[PDB]
DNA sequence: TTGATGGGAATTTCCGATTC
DNA sequence: GAATCGGAAATTCCCATCAA
């Protein structure tokens, strides 16, 4: 048989906690989790019922999928990975109290060496590239689910599968984009209105303010000098498609990161006839 | 004789460099420095001419002037203090090479003990109190000048009374940083007040900041909540009502960031109240 | 060019408010 | 309570500038 991910983890939102912040790094959310009810990364073993073992490991975002320096902590976790005892019942396979613990940049080598020492290299990658020579990333991880089926004395290894990449909300370039507050949400259809936009930490060299409407797009209009300490952007509204507005049109304004073409939740802006 | 400070240090502006930032902590500027010419901490030895030695160490701000964990670095500095030289003439005694290196919060004890082991306790504070010192005193230091004058057979040991300078503040710690308004939404409003202002500024503490409007015999505060202080560098408030709600012509007042703790004030910005 | 300076941002660590 | 979380403080790091 094989393994399948039913509820992928959420990708943007949570901070990778360090070891010094102690305890557990909370618990990775389900992709569709909300305040009404919270979902958790959950899997099912297609075409099988019975006992077994599930082991979860952090792996790189990119194809070779090396084991990742960061490590999981929480329920049923030890030595930096998850390895729990599977029960026939299942409803299906929930993983709530998983938590991503990031390691200091200096402890990266000793961590990878610690991982492959325990024989965790799910995709048996050649050694010359696993020990690395380049970067790594450290802001993006992927869950790796390894399922072992009965034979113990749980050794029948199903194919290991990866989740969607998970992004550190604390890193400026992989963080979730968020408009916190604006001085005003309406302006002349001619544009040129100065807007003070308060947001979560961005990088001045990598941020734009993207206005859109049905078959229309326009950018902010500012310089890097206009990005105050990563959390305020002072820009001027762009001209709208129709400079002769007779009634207000509702457009959608949002922060956009060119690097990964990511977008904040839209904020309603209203072009006025002027 | 005795020693007196001719040019006090500047108090606010420079950040205490860490040991890891390497290099040198720049050079402590004189109080009266400008862009044309920079002044340096300078002293004179009242009523005396001859040889000697000057030793400078950092000590706490508060009445009992305990030795301070942080340390000086630069010309004629070693082991965390400044010592020796200036004997013959060159009578203005100035210290331009000075640099404040701060020590990590863990290694504070090791610093104090390393200092008093070198026998530096200018104001001979008891040992029972040196056992302390962990607090907000990591952000404020004082220069302590000890002057030793020649004595019997020619040895710089006499020791004049120690004098302290004005406190020097870490520009990097939020509670001791220099206040600065960087850019504002608009600088004119109804004399009735209630106009929303977006103020972009240097790192402040939401629990210890107000927006202080003043004019000839008049003061008024910002009006905002801590929830309105975005990520320590943005204040969204509403202007207060002016003294005269019946303005017939515009009146220009000065708006500025104010820190209640040490009543410090930013450079004022002009704001003109308008006839409603 | 070489090194010191200045000032912003990245990285780690802490801590009080909320919530479990 | 104990745990979680969002914000701030504490250290490092790196680059753009100015002195060497």
């Amino acid at each position: 048989p094989y393994v399948e991910i039913i509820e992928q983890p959420k990708q943007r939102g949570m901070r990778f906690r360090y070891k010094c912040e102690g305890r557990s790094a909370g618990s990775i959310p389900g992709e569709r989790s909300t305040d009404t009810t919270k979902t958790h990364p959950t899997i099912k073993i297609n075409g099988y019922t019975g006992p077994g073992t599930v082991r979860i490991s952090l792996v790189t975002k990119d194809p070779p999928h090396r084991p990742h320096p960061h490590e999981l902590v929480g329920k049923d976790c030890r030595d930096g990975y998850y390895e729990a005892e599977f029960g026939p019942e299942r409803r299906p396979l929930f993983f709530q109290n998983l938590g991503i613990r990031c390691v200091k940049k200096k402890e990266v080598k000793e961590a990878i060496i610690l991982r492959i020492s325990a024989g965790i290299n799910p995709f048996n990658v050649p050694e010359q590239q696993l020990l690395d020579i380049e970067d790594c990333d450290l802001n993006v991880v992927r869950l790796c689910f390894q399922v072992f089926l009965p034979d113990e004395h749980f050794t029948t290894a199903l194919p290991p599968i990866v989740s969607n990449p998970i992004y550190d909300n604390r890193a400026p370039n992989t963080a979730e984009l968020k408009i916190c507050r604006v001085n005003r949400n309406s302006g002349s259809c001619l544009g040129g209105d100065e807007i003070f936009l308060l947001c979560d930490k961005v990088q001045k060299e990598d941020i734009e303010v993207y206005f859109t409407g049905p078959g229309w797009e326009a950018r902010g209009s500012f310089s890097q000098a206009d990005v105050h300490r990563q959390v305020a952007i002072v820009f001027r509204t762009p001209p709208y498609a129709d400079p002769s507005l007779q009634a207000p049109v509702r457009v959608s304004m949002q922060l956009r990161r060119p690097s990964d073409r990511e977008l904040s939740e839209p904020m309603e802006f209203q072009y006025l006839p002027d």
